[PDB]
């Protein structure tokens, strides 16, 4: 479009920026495609723009990593199985200011760059907040200025692509590297050994790790821009190698598939916990090959290990990688001979732990038979890392017995396990949640005893997304009419903002505001016609519920909100509504029988309302398939209503809460995780908050959940139950959702009715909203305005100072 | 060095030329490597070099391609199981003129190109011969300027490495790819379906192969660089890949892992048929994504079928692609829906097949069961084509019951089998050997009854080997004393050599000749020494075998050799000897127990012989580790003597012969394959012919083999399997040859002891003309100056002649 050329965010269009940018494309299309303009796809103009915009990165990639080598500033260590990335053509583009001057070049050239950036593939290498909130976190880290290294695993195949056939969830491997990947660089020059299973001889010089199988660790290296700050970071994730060396020969070479395993796929679990020896293996691999990297590094600066904590933090997200506390005991100990006392002194000033969740489920809790036969040498070192943290218990609180046995690494039963969580906290400095609700529970609930013995531990680090990726990107429109009224600064200083709640009572703005939302519903609904076929009514109230599929989230009391509208509409057809399309998306994890009914129930719910002609245009129902990074990027900014109903005290924090509030929809919610927050920086009257409280689901297990009480006494909900129980939304096979009926009724830990009468309530208010245009946005100014905390540059500021103790900057290298 | 700069046959350096390839070199460094200076090890400079000297071949790979599809020409595709390609860089730079250029360019940088060179991985992706002859042939149909296109396999481990241990051969998987190929270009836009199992429904339209597991095969295209005449073709490797859709999720994405085992590692058994399920589909993976191209790029010319083959040329390398023909017969009928008998003439017309040896283990007769579980409409087609083959056995020769089941393409027994060769001759308008005296053996033996049905189709094509890899790369010091005399046209008109027989008694040339040998042994030893720590005497006559080992090879008569020359010392200290250092070098398969205690008897001689202080520096025995096309660019240009002492009949043409011919080595061997054709060129009296001719051979086969009349009548040969059965060569461990002994005395096929006494007197012949040393060089002269016919540009020339009906062309295209 020539209206998208004017976006004075985008940057500049310099005249001899746009002849090098096509020269070098159509170098890149010669050259690197080996292809010509007579036999060129869409395809191949996509690659040939990605390594021209790659070719921009490489210099200051070089500097930057020159400059850490020269002023040997302390190194932060970011240790993730998981880095949701999504594309990276737009967000490079963004970063280095060439956004306008590449849109230029392939307009003169007769090609649409919207159109080659939707060729991309998501680098889908994470499941959902945790994974999201590491590649939000390498973003601000480098806009920041830190000397930070992601570290992860190059997985094959990413977060499975869902379909939808039959109205189920059918997986399928997400094959992102079928056409390379432009902007990672191999280092098979910098492969290093990690070892399994052998056994542990203790010898004169004391233990060493003998007759164990080696798996190679071979590094890719991915650029990381600042924003427009010349710096650019890496991203080292590993991929698994057979060694060199050595059924029969064909076999044997086979066989290498084995090793090689360990980087196949992501584990589509969601953060919930299953025991797998593969999973355990990705883990040690992470950590092996990175702590080698760290400890390589330490050693090539400017061997004596007291520095080590000043010149390495290594943050752990969650318990993935929590073997990074005894491999780093090992190495300091078995092959540095530190003492044990002196090495266990260097650890814990340099690890810090992140927890993400309070769901026991989730908790990692390996038997310890699995960790003697895999890492023999790691659980003879936790035993031991176990034995002088329960004296230190012994000693802080005398002859109580209970507390040792709560606090315990060991964990006994019918399987003796290793809680990680414990190990995490016993090994690191700091302990932190990702939002102040959460991080409150973890002092009073689950690590109650830890915060008892070192209370100085407990930190909070309150969530964020980056301004780059979830504003600039995915909504130029919003950004642009954000820099006409206080400039470009906000993209890296969220806080500014504020400044738009001079705005409330501007015609112009709330004019923009909601001109904007228009556009992006008139975008999203496009799309969903031309590579859907699915019809949506752009003057509806796009209802939107996107995230993973769990029974915490709720997407099932949206679907009893969704069918009470339905109900309303029956019994009163004459009556007026506030006409919606109800959107919910997210993956359920492959076993997880009961996500996967509920997706079925979404599109079956959708096969009745959307076929009612009393219905017709007032109420849709859609399940967006295949929820992922780049279609959170489309859906987000085009939503008038945030769904984040999870039950109060089981969302830790969420980050696409944040995401809503910054591309200008109304939130309705539960007070849980940073809905809380995020209500207090807005105002809760600028909120649609609902339901119980964390004390209000307390009084309610403390007395026990009857569902049945809720049954008996809503009229409204009773009518939904026997819809589903007798067959009304699957009339071909009746029973097909006795299980969710089942559970609804008997079995529900997350206490779906007692939320009922609140939520359809809050509804009708948001839907009165919704008939005053004019209130609707002032309302939604009020939200942007105040949405600045929650950025990620915020967040990793706090890491900085707390945790890391490297102080952040903002300021220019050169180029 | 500054010498080889001044070299004229490496072309010019140019100033400008020189100035580009530094900064293409710099510029690759930066923006490919992503290193500088400071980092950059001489890995990252090779591949900044390959990246270089690539981009030059890019225009000219684009303009073949599209003057193919401009002048619609016939198009020759040559499938093959094997391309033992070797090296690619200085290759490269040989055939663009550009090897002065990069020398004076990396000089300038201060870099050693020659070490450059020695980083890269040989592309091994064949055994032997038949293997290397599709590399030679690559490069000749390019240089010829023919529309011909190499289809094959990408393996991911190409012929294992070897390394000895203990004496021992040990096998290393060869991974070629693990620092990436700078030469390919990965097409994953043009990847194609491959069907396997199912079962066939004949329906109305006729038979429909159904319920097939599919494997996709993705094309990775390589340039073939013709010599100085602007021609890039392509060479076409198929790698295997999951189909995108579909234990658990888990084991599902894992499972990915056993459809792309089929291109995970080439079969290293040197021919011998082995009848693995996992080659019959590498076979079958090969046939069918070709043909899908084909047929494809037929259609897209200037459907009707009846001019296929005046478009299209199959050329069948051994019958490893036999399917072709049954795949080509089930696409015109079952898709096409040609009549059987419009489809049958085609595919005869189209398909010509090169048989590469007589000796029956080779043969592929695969299990009627197996082919009917894997590709069961192949089955059907295949008795169809044996219905209607046996039918004009019947009409030409009535009542012939015998000539019909001898002809069958179907073997009866305990299993049941398809004899692959017959199905190629019956489905070829052309079979060919490799060598004069193979083509008359086949007519004669093996293929008689198929010779009188349809004498038309028999040809010979003697073998040839490219002059660019095999002199003009390896041995640029002959290559520019030769062009000091007749210039440079020879190197793509080899008959040109013949020229040199003027110069026999020119005192410069004789000179020249015996210096350049001398300094290719000088640059031997070295290597021998600064890689390996092994000693060898410069002044000593360099005796090598190279080939694989194989009991047909006869290693093993060497081996009695070494002994004698050993003996003969021990027994007459005093006695002057012609000082030898005999270097065997060879793979054998995996398997094979005989070629493996072959190794290792050539090791064990080697530590008696070269311990013993009465012999020192007189005799020295080498084991030549990991022989590979690269070494054989070293070994072969320091060669004194060629060893090519098969029994007569066993080697069909042998290329190994005609490298050493065009190097300056002197042969030893029998009359057997190519032997024969270069002791004609060059005349018996310049050819160390010795042994049992074929004739001799089937006379001891007509009365039986008996080793003991040997034994009984050759004192020497007594002493000799005396050491070996007592333990001399062995005495820790003296029964370690027990089964070669028995194998020689018992059950030796390849009558060893029969060509023993004829074999060691025609050593004494080498030894007294090595003594003297202008003789020795005027017989070399006469060698070199005749070894023109076995240029591989003869031998496609003749295929594209007498087979192709294309007329070839050395004349240039522009650039
Ligand atoms: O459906 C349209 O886009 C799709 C939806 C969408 C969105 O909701 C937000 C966003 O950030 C990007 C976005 O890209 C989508 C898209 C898909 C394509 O296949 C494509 O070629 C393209 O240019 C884009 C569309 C229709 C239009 O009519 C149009 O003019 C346009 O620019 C775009
Ligand atoms: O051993 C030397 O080379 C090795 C043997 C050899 C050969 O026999 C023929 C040939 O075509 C090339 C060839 O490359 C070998 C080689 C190996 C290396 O590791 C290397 O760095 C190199 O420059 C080369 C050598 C010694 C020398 O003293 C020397 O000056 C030289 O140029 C080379």
């Amino acid at each position: 479009q020539e209206k998208r050329k004017q976006i004075s965010v985008r940057g500049l269009a310099g005249v001899e920026n746009v002849t090098e940018l096509k020269k070098n494309f159509n170098r890149h299309l010669h050259f690197t495609l080996v292809k010509d303009r007579n036999v060129a796809t869409p395809r191949d103009y996509y690659f040939a723009l990605a390594h021209t915009v790659r070719d921009h990165l490489v210099g200051r990639w070089i500097r930057t990593q020159q400059h850490y080598y020269e002023k040997d500033p302390k190194r932060i260590y970011y240790l993730s199985l998981e880095f949701y990335m999504g594309r990276t053509l737009q967000n490079t583009m963004v970063n280095l200011a060439l956004e306008n001057a590449c849109d230029e070049a392939t307009y003169q050239l007769g090609l649409d760059m919207e159109e080659l950036e939707e060729i991309e593939e998501d680098a889908g290498l994470g499941n959902g907040g945790l994974g999201r909130l590491a590649a939000c976190f390498l973003d601000s880290m480098a806009t920041l200025g830190l000397a930070a290294y992601g570290y992860g695993i190059r997985y094959e195949f990413g977060i499975f692509n869902q379909k939808i056939c039959g109205g189920w969830q059918m997986e399928e491997a997400d094959d992102w590297l079928r056409y390379g990947n432009p902007w990672e660089k191999a280092r098979p020059e910098f492969t290093l050994p990690v070892h399994f299973y052998g056994r542990v001889e203790h010898t004169s010089q004391g233990a060493k790790w003998v007759d164990t199988q080696v798996v190679l660790a071979m590094p890719y290296d991915t650029p990381v821009p600042g924003y427009r700050n010349n710096v650019v970071n890496t991203m080292r994730l590993w991929s698994a190698k057979a060694p060199n060396d050595f059924g029969g020969y064909i076999q044997a070479v086979l066989d290498r598939n084995l090793a090689e395993n360990i980087s196949r796929v992501l584990y589509p679990n969601d953060n919930f916990f299953e025991g797998k020896e593969l999973r355990l293996k990705q883990e040690y691999f992470v950590v092996a090959a990175t702590l080698q990297d760290i400890i390589r590094r330490f050693k090539s600066s400017k061997t004596n290990f007291d520095a080590f904590p000043d010149k390495v933090a290594i943050q752990l997200n969650d318990t993935h990688p929590s073997l990074a506390i005894p491999e780093l005991m090992r190495v300091l100990v078995d092959l540095e001979r530190l003492d044990w006392d002196k090495a266990w002194e260097v650890t814990v000033k340099t690890c810090a732990y992140t927890n993400h969740t309070v769901i026991p489920e989730a908790l990692e809790r390996w038997p310890v038979h699995l960790l003697e036969t895999l890492l023999p040498r790691h659980l003879q070192i936790i035993y031991e890392i176990n034995q002088r943290f329960l004296n230190r218990v012994a000693a802080a609180f005398p002859g109580d017995v209970d507390r040792l046995r709560r606090m315990s690494l060991v964990e006994e039963g019918a399987v003796k396990r290793i809680n990680m969580a414990h190990l995490c906290i016993a090994g690191s400095h700091a302990v932190n949640g990702v939002a102040r609700i959460h991080s409150e529970i973890l002092k009073k609930t689950i690590f109650k005893d830890f915060y008892e013995l070192e209370p100085h531990k407990f930190q909070n680090k309150t969530n964020g997304i980056t301004p780059r990726r979830w504003l600039v990107l995915c909504n130029p429109g919003l950004a642009e009419i954000i820099a006409e009224r206080i400039g470009e600064e906000y993209i890296s200083d969220l806080d500014q903002l504020r400044k738009l709640l001079s705005y409330v009572d501007d015609e112009a703005f709330i004019r923009d505001v909601a001109k904007v939302k228009q556009e992006n519903k008139l975008k999203f609904a496009a799309y969903l016609e031309r590579e859907y076929k699915v019809h949506i009514n752009p003057n509806s109230l796009f209802d939107v519920q996107v995230k993973r599929i769990h029974e915490y989230k709720r997407q099932l009391l949206n679907c009893l909100h969704v069918i009470t509208l339905y109900n309303r509409i029956k019994k009163e057809p004459n009556k007026f509504v506030v006409p919606r399309t109800v959107m919910i998306g997210g993956k359920a994890a492959p076993g997880y029988h009961m996500a996967k009914m509920i997706i079925k129930l979404i599109t079956a719910i959708g096969d009745v309302v959307n076929h009612d002609p009393v219905v017709g245009d007032r109420l849709r129902v859609i399940f967006l398939e295949n929820y992922r990074v780049s279609l959170a990027e489309k859906v987000i900014p085009a939503a008038d209503l945030s769904e984040q109903i999870s039950t109060a005290g089981t969302e830790a924090s969420g980050t696409g809460n944040m995401k809503f509030m910054l591309n200008g929809a109304l939130t309705i919610g539960t007070m849980d995780g940073a809905n809380v927050e995020m209500a207090e920086e807005a105002g809760e009257e600028n909120f649609f908050i609902f339901g119980m409280r964390v004390e209000d689901v307390d009084r309610l297990d403390q007395r026990g959940y009857n569902a049945q009480e809720y049954y008996d006494r809503i009229p409204e909900l009773r009518q939904i139950i026997e819809q589903l129980s007798s067959g009304f939304f699957s009339p071909k096979q009746p029973d097909l959702f006795k299980d969710i009926v089942n559970m609804l009724m008997h079995h529900d830990r997350f206490k779906v009715f007692a939320d009922y009468e609140e939520y359809v309530k809050c509804q009708e208010r948001v839907s009165a909203l919704y008939k005053n245009p004019r209130e609707w946005t002032r309302m939604v100014i009020r939200n942007i305005a105040t949405s600045g905390k929650f950025s990620s540059d915020r967040t990793i500021a706090q890491y900085a100072r707390e945790i890391w103790g490297v102080e952040p900057s903002r300021q220019r290298l050169p180029a």
